[PDB]
């Protein structure tokens, strides 16, 4: 799994992207959307190179720690080309006045930062994979997979013609946004208080 | 226009002192810890004013950054002081606690010990530590802030890019390959995500310096 080249890493992550779901009272709608997204997030996670080499127990615990950050970065990515709004679904585009908002504004600020940086889709899927592997790690294989996502990000920035200086500056800019995504997830849990159970996540993993 | 070497030296020179507790009971512990944190906050203000680029910001923005970052900064300082003492948190040289020494305190205690362990595994260097602490100051509040606010953010990101350049410089100096430099840069910056996590958890557990207090010292 660690033998993939950088381009093969990118290709695998792009191929594993989950579909964009539609909405089926605001907060029942958004909860139900999140619930349906979580199954597709599990299928995605199983395709992040290195993830399924962990025990099922450690897979579940990484998902327990990461699932809200992953929903949020996906939302921010979708909303990136809709200034001042959040595209929860293609049939569910909300502005902040429908938000009444503190967390809404943080998400909008993240999407605008992504817009400023002209975040690329190949960079997005790497960041999402880092969240998966990193959010639960504090609580050797995981670190080896994280290092090769770093190698892959740097490879993408070199391919785009950035200087070596610009590469490390951009790498750092992107990883600092992950601190803000963590902050939003923490404030989001406080607001939503919700957590998918160990057994629910385990069932969606569909063990052999 | 500071070089990386000048950035490192300025940050090392700005380091606050390690403070002591007064010269044990569980019942007085939180009072001692709060008194220590209060005294450290005064020195943290002086340190912040010496982080290159910080005092170029408006007073209002300086307060907002410190408002967002002060707990993360106390926490990373504690983890650094604790790094050579496995299983312990060295709040002060005369206040060294283990995890057996309040509801929800041990959960945060454990996250801090895990950060200390991570520092040891990576053999974190003092020059890297001071860079990380300056990044926290400039970054933690930069997504929760007019033409003046756009100029401020620009400056903050230019200072952050300089610190990235400085970290890479330090790592290259230590003989790391270029792959190893990027890998370690990422490893260090991902630690900042965990420090943010502990700050949010800590705020929940502690429930704070006022703007006027921060403005008065600033
Ligand atoms: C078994 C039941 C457990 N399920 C139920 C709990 C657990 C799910 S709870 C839950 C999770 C997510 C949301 C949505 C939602 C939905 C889809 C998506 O892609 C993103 C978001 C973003 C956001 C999380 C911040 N959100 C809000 O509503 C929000 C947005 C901006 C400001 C404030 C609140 C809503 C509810 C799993
Ligand atoms: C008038 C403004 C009020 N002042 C404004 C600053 C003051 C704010 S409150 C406050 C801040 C800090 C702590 C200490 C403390 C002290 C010094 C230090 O270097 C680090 C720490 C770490 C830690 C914060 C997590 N802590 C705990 O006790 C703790 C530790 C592990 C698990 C759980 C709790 C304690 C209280 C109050």
């Amino acid at each position: 799994a660690l033998s993939l080249t950088a381009d093969q890493m990118v290709s695998a992550l792009l191929d594993a992207e989950p579909p964009i779901l539609y909405s089926e009272s605001m907060m029942g709608l958004l909860t139900n959307l999140a619930d349906r997204e979580l199954v597709h997030m599990i299928n995605w996670a199983k395709r992040v190179p290195g993830f399924v080499d962990l025990t099922l127990h450690d897979q579940v615990h990484l998902l327990e720690s990461a699932w809200l950050e992953i929903l949020m970065i996906g939302l921010v990515w979708r909303s990136m080309e809709h200034p001042g709004k959040l595209l929860f679904a293609p049939n569910l585009l909300l502005d902040r006045n429908q938000g009444k908002v503190e967390i809404f504004d943080m998400l909008l600020a993240t999407s605008s930062r992504f817009r400023m940086m002209n975040l690329q889709g190949e960079e997005f899927v790497c960041l999402k994979s880092i969240i998966l592997l990193n959010s639960g790690v504090y609580t050797d294989h995981i670190h080896r997979v994280l290092d090769k996502i770093t190698d892959t990000l740097i490879h993408l920035m070199a391919k785009a013609g950035l200087t070596l200086q610009q590469q490390h500056q951009r790498l750092a800019q992107l990883l600092l946004i992950l601190s803000h995504i963590r902050h939003m997830s923490n404030k989001g849990m406080e607001h939503l208080y919700v957590v998918p159970s160990y057994d629910l996540l385990l069932e969606m993993l569909d063990a052999h």
